[PDB]
This record gives structure tokens, C-alpha cells and sequence, in this order.
């Protein structure tokens, strides 16, 4: 640059930072408005899921969204489900100089949906030419403008301010001529998003979510059992694939306890994760798998250095309740069910459905938390092979490398004492072994545990 | 001294894109193919058309930086021509000049650390057979390889 | 395989693992439950004399196999 002293000031987050946020979260999602057909990043203030989706609580994308952010989840991935007959709402807006009345302005929805977002024009009161554009949703106001009687800086205006952005202005004709009025007019011929939803709609949304990246998936709170396998082969085959993609489910309402722990018999997998209990937060019923979209969302907001055995919950009350024995039976079958310990709602554990079986994938497998700590290990070596792959040489020196690169990250993981001890070395049994284009390692850790049971003996 | 069997590009996208099936595929038909193991594009492997036969033209002739070690060595030895060819009179002395030499050029390969092993020595059978105005050499060599692949394994 | 860095992680019997048995015994027995005509072999767990042979008391099967 030309010489001289120029400041360039970068007081953007000097101190308006807070880190009570963790994880990331996959959301299919039946809803009324929104974008379609791709999966979009939420950040966990609602007021961005009220804006991207609407606040409509009949659909799952917006109950099971604030559910999700009230688990505290650092991004919330979101994908509106629809049929192909799924549409805009649209209305047309017409001249009235000329006898033969000719269209000259579309309006259609910003999003598709099925809401009776409604329009006005009138003539302003002030200026003879102008004709007062106002806009509603049920006759409740959006925004209001005025602009002279030409088509071109009516519609350039219209799709201006974004207060105007629930819909788009389009030019139908290149007119001068003052427009027609019109009274809380609908933008007729949209389509919901709930209209024949099936099994094809949410493959789809997983095809498309094989994209990105994940610490948990939930299916959208629907307990339909055909999805649910779909699903368990996906997440077998994204796992096979190298993605580490946990799944939480939920029984249906109609489900028995002794149904429920049949289910989490069925599924023993360890990314499976099966609720039974449902649950009322605003004084409204949550199905297991609705608010098994909570229990994710708080799973992956926990992620390492916690767990949720003990977490408190947002909701108001629990059912079905159980005694002792039915909590002993549901953990035995795996299942994860929400109990009522205090005057709040409480997780009862930390079990997946796969803690059925015992010994090979140890008892820790059983709990989410290992689950979690192993993905995450798996994620960072994962990242790791495109520092180390086709990089270096294979000789003593690469492999001295990549093995002080991990002792590195797991004396890392040492500092911050979720382990109690480690030890990464060369497999030099599978070493001998390799081939000379690959590299063969090997590594001990002892994840550190957390109080579940307590037990105290007094002396008087 | 590298590859290019994850060498990052620069493309924001790829097509067509490929199961682990397809890509064993098309790596087993010799095609190379762009991928995308992460959120960038990445060169899949180092193979090339030939990588379809095995054994005589050996595997890692199947891999493109083999091939181009072999060609830089040509490309070297058939630089040196010029200083040998024409300019040294096929005694022992010339021969061991011109071992002399190779061996120079492979110690600081060997320097590099390209090379884990090799040897350079008269072709002996063939020089038997030579005629006095020809010289016949021989040498072996181990390329240092690459990680392509990696495996682990966990105890807790 | 392709190239890429794939874990396969084999925490199966990490340290679950004791020394305090030990030998081999043949048994004939008269069983009300279980396989007939063949030589199967039971670990000790008696669990798994409970399920493949039952739980009858009156019957060599299971008395001998417990002691």
C-alpha cells in the first residue's frame, strides 16, 4: 500500500463469547415453510429457526427443533421433507387503466407452504399514482409500502426490503398502468409439506444427509418401524464407510413396556439408542421418539467429559413410570427411559440398546458416553490420515512421526483428564505384516468413569 | 520425494462419485478417479492404465511415482552418456570410474532418503559376453514407499 | 483395500479375563431336556447346563453337572 499509519479496528467478538454449547445434530423434518430440498445449518438461537422454518408447533420441525436447541446442540442440521406435489402459495396482481385488464405482477411465497399469507393493495391516500402494498398471514401484518403506478419500481420495491421477505415479487408484463386493488388476497395454490409424507421422502433426506457430518441422528420423532431398520442399515453401512453416525430412537405411544424392551432386544448395535418414556414439557405430550430428539440433542451438547445417567431434564412430567424393578428390566434390555427420581424429570442412565450383550463389546459399549468417546477418536485419527496419508515416507522416521503426533492428542486427552491412562505404539506383530505402502498401530487407553451408584455406611 | 494418492485439489466438486465398490473398480481397471473423503475434492490413489497386470511389470509400476522415479533415473543416467560415452577407454579403470559415479548419484538418492536399499555393481554376466567397445552394468534398489493404507486397533 | 487409515477396534476381552479353571471331564448323563445323540461340551457357567440340559434335580443331567 501507499505509505502512511491506517487502522483498520476488529472490536467483532472482543469479549461476547460463552462456550455452554457443544455438538452437532441431523434433523429430517416435516414443515409448513422453509427451504426444501436442502440440508441447512441452524446456530442454536431459535429466533433462526422460527425465521427458517416458521413457529408452527403441528409440525415436527419446529417442536422437535426447539426441543433439540433447549438440548443445547452448538449447530442444529435441519431438512424439510415434502412430497413432489409440495408447492408455493402464489397470487397475481392485474392493471385496471385498460378495459382489457392485463396481468403485470406475481407474488409467490418465498418458501413453499400452504399458509394464507395474504396481500392488500389500496390506493394511497396521499400521492394519486401510489397504490399502499400491505401484506399479512391470517390478516396479521407483515409489512406495508407505497409505490407510484409503474410495474417496474412496484416489483423492484416489493422484493427490496426484506421485511417483504416472505415473498417474491415478478414482473408478468413491462407496464405503466395502475394496478388493481386487493384486500387480504391469499397466495393461493401452495402446498403444506404434510401431505403424503412416506418412507421415499425420508431415504431421500438420508441420501442427502450422507453429506455431512454427525454426532447423532434421531428420524424426524416418528416411530415407524420400516424407517427404523432403513436407518440401522444406513448407519451400519455410514459406519463401514468411516462416518461415526450415533442414532437415538423411540418407541411408539401404543408400545408397552414389555413391547419397548422387545424393541431394544431387537437392536443391539451399539449407535442404537431406544426411549421409551414419553414426556410433557409445556403442558404437552411428547411421544418417545419426540422427545428422544431431546435426548440426543443433550447426548452431543454433553459430548466428552459427561454424560446424561444423571442429567436433568426440561420436562415437566414422565410417563409411563416405573418402579425399581421395571427401571432394572428396561436398562437389562437396553433401553433408555426417563424417570421422576425429584420433582423434576430425570435420565435414568446412560444405556444403549446394544448393553443386552456383555462381555466382547465390553459393558462400557453399553453406555453412550464410550460410545461417544470412541466416535469422536475415530473422528480426529480420521481426520488425522489426510495429514499422514501419501505424505510420508513409511521409513522410521514417518512412523516416529504419526506416533508422536498421537501421543500428542492423547496427552492432550491426559491434560484434560478423561483419561486415567494411555499407551499408543507401533503393531509391530501386524507390522511385520504390512505391506510396505501401509502402516499397522496399536493403542491402550482407560476412559476415566463417573459416579452411578454411591453407597454410604454410618457409625453413630 | 511424494505422490499424489491424497494430494488435496483444488476442485469444489466431483463427478461422477463412487461406492468404495466402484472406486475398488475403477482402481482395479487402472482408472484414476477424484474423490471425496472429506469436504474438499481428493486424488483417490496413485494408480495408472497398466495397474490392471501384476507381477512382471511389477505392482508398483502400477503406481504413477514409481514410474516417474524410473524415468528420472533414465533421464539421469542417459544425461550422463554424454560424459561417459565416447570419453573413457573401457579399462578397469574407466569402469570403475563409471561405478564410481552411479554409485555417487545413488548415495545421494540414498542422502535424500528416497531409497531404503540398493546396489550398483558391473553386469558381469553380460560383460563377459560384451564387446570391447561396450560396458554393461547393474544395479538394485528399494524405493521407500507411502501410507496409502492404515489400520487400527483399540483396547479399553 | 483402497488407501485411506481404517480402525478396527478390538475391545473384546481387554482385561475380563481369569485363571482359576482349568481340565476337561466326560460326562454320560439321563437329561428330561437337551441334545440327545451327541457330545457337546459346556463351559463352566452353569447357566449354560440350565439352558441346554435344564433344571431338574431329579435327573443325573443336571445334579452331576453342577457338581
Amino acid at each position: 500500500e501507499i505509505p502512511g499509519f491506517y487502522n483498520r479496528f476488529k472490536t467483532q467478538a472482543e469479549k461476547s463469547t460463552n462456550t455452554g454449547l457443544k455438538g452437532r445434530l441431523a434433523m429430517p423434518i416435516r414443515a409448513n415453510w422453509g427451504d426444501v430440498g436442502k440440508v441447512v445449518t441452524i446456530k442454536n438461537d431459535l429466533r433462526q429457526l422460527k425465521n427458517l422454518f416458521g413457529d408452527d408447533m403441528n409440525y415436527s420441525a419446529f417442536k422437535l427443533g426447539k426441543l433439540a436447541l433447549l438440548g443445547n446442540v452448538k449447530e442444529l442440521l435441519l431438512y424439510r421433507l415434502v412430497d413432489g406435489n409440495q408447492k408455493k402459495g402464489t397470487l397475481t396482481l392485474k392493471d385496471t387503466t385498460e378495459n382489457s385488464a392485463k396481468d403485470v405482477i406475481k407474488l409467490e411465497t418465498k418458501y413453499p407452504t400452504a399458509r394464507n399469507f395474504n396481500v392488500t393493495i389500496k390506493s394511497n391516500l396521499v400521492d394519486s399514482d401510489k397504490k399502499d402494498f400491505i401484506f399479512f398471514e391470517n390478516t396479521k401484518q407483515l409489512f406495508s409500502s407505497s409505490i407510484k403506478g409503474t410495474i417496474d419500481e412496484i416489483v423492484l420495491e416489493i422484493n427490496s426490503n426484506l421485511d417483504n421477505e416472505y415473498v417474491i415479487a415478478t414482473k408478468v408484463a413491462d407496464s405503466d398502468t395502475i394496478l388493481a386493488n386487493v384486500v387480504n388476497q391469499a397466495l393461493e395454490g401452495g402446498n403444506d409439506g404434510c401431505t403424503s409424507i412416506t418412507n421415499e421422502s425420508y431415504l431421500k433426506a438420508l441420501e442427502e444427509f450422507e453429506r455431512y457430518s454427525f454426532d447423532s441422528f434421531v428420524l424426524d420423532g416418528v416411530a415407524d418401524e420400516a424407517l427404523q431398520e432403513t436407518t440401522k442399515a444406513w448407519v451400519a453401512k455410514n459406519k463401514e464407510l468411516g462416518k461415526d453416525i450415533l442414532l437415538f430412537l423411540g418407541g411408539k405411544t401404543e408400545d408397552n413396556i414389555k413391547q419397548i424392551n422387545d424393541k431394544s432386544k431387537s437392536f443391539n448395535d451399539e449407535n442404537i439408542v431406544n426411549v421409551g418414556s414419553s414426556a410433557y414439557y409445556e403442558n404437552i405430550k411428547y411421544t418417545p421418539s419426540e422427545v428422544a430428539v431431546y435426548i440426543a440433542a443433550l447426548s452431543v451438547s454433553k459430548g466428552i467429559t459427561g454424560s446424561i445417567c444423571n442429567a436433568k431434564t426440561i420436562f415437566e412430567e414422565v410417563e409411563p413410570r416405573l418402579s425399581q424393578s421395571e427401571v432394572k428390566e428396561c436398562l437389562k434390555s437396553g433401553t433408555l427411559v426417563l424417570d421422576f427420581d425429584d420433582g423434576d424429570v430425570i435420565i435414568v442412565d446412560d444405556v444403549n440398546t446394544f448393553k443386552k450383550y456383555v462381555d466382547d463389546k465390553n459393558e462400557a459399549m453399553g453406555y453412550i458416553s464410550n460410545i461417544m468417546f470412541i466416535n469422536t477418536i475415530n473422528k480426529d485419527t480420521s481426520l488425522k490420515r489426510k495429514e499422514f496419508v501419501g505424505k510420508i515416507f513409511n521409513d522410521a522416521t514417518g512412523q516416529t512421526t504419526v506416533i508422536c503426533a498421537l501421543k500428542k492428542y492423547f496427552e492432550e486427552l491426559m491434560s484434560q483428564g478423561i483419561i486415567s491412562e494411555f499407551n499408543v505404539d507401533i503393531d509391530t506383530e501386524l507390522q511385520a505384516t504390512a505391506k510396505a505402502d501401509e502402516f499397522y498401530w496399536k493403542w491402550d487407553a482407560v476412559k476415566v468413569d463417573v459416579m452411578k451408584k454411591i453407597y454410604g455406611t454410618g457409625y453413630l
